[PDB]
RNA sequence: AGGGAU
């Protein structure tokens, strides 16, 4: 937009929740509106060299559209447990990707 | 390590 308020710039988001550790296909079967921008070539992670994720993902995208319709969803549950989504610009998602640590 | 405010 441009007549009102943001919270990214890019079809990019972040993502946050499940157990101390998933895979790309239950974190696409939770954006069940969206695209991965390639699927499992879209996918992303962070982690520790101590043997764990941080806790935190993020989401490749393919339009605006795409991320929209993840934040529509922002704090919802797959059925056993809850997942959190929020709106991203990539320069943070490679900011992360590649300076993760404890 | 744990449900944070993303």
């Amino acid at each position: 937009m441009m007549l009102g308020p943001e919270g990214g710039e890019g079809f990019v988001v972040k993502l946050r929740g499940l157990p101390w550790s998933c895979s790309v296909e239950d974190v696409q079967n939770f954006l069940s509106d969206c695209t991965i921008h390639d699927g499992a070539a879209g996918v992303h992670f962070i982690y520790t060299r101590e043997g764990r994720q941080s806790g935190e993902a993020f989401v490749e995208l393919g339009s605006e559209d795409d991320v929209k319709m993840a934040l529509k969803k922002d704090r919802e549950s797959m059925g056993h447990r809850y997942i959190e989504v929020f709106k991203s610009h990539r320069t943070e998602m490679d900011w992360v990707l590649k300076h993760s640590g404890p």
